[PDB]
């Protein structure tokens, strides 16, 4: 399924999408992405829209 990440960071903002089987797997991938970009913040997840938000 397509999952989305909304980035509300200090330097980067935007939205990225990737494919995952379920929300737990998408969370892992997005947290790995965040590490690759030096993004550290508070995470929320909206199951209806399959959308995470990370807010720095």
């Amino acid at each position: 399924m397509q999952f989305k990440l909304i980035i509300n960071g200090k330097t980067l903002k935007g939205e990225i999408t990737l494919e995952a089987v379920d929300a737990a797997e998408a969370e892992k991938k997005f947290k790995q992405y965040a590490n690759d970009n030096g993004i550290d913040g508070e995470w929320t997840y909206d199951d209806a829209t399959k959308t995470f938000t990370v807010t720095e």
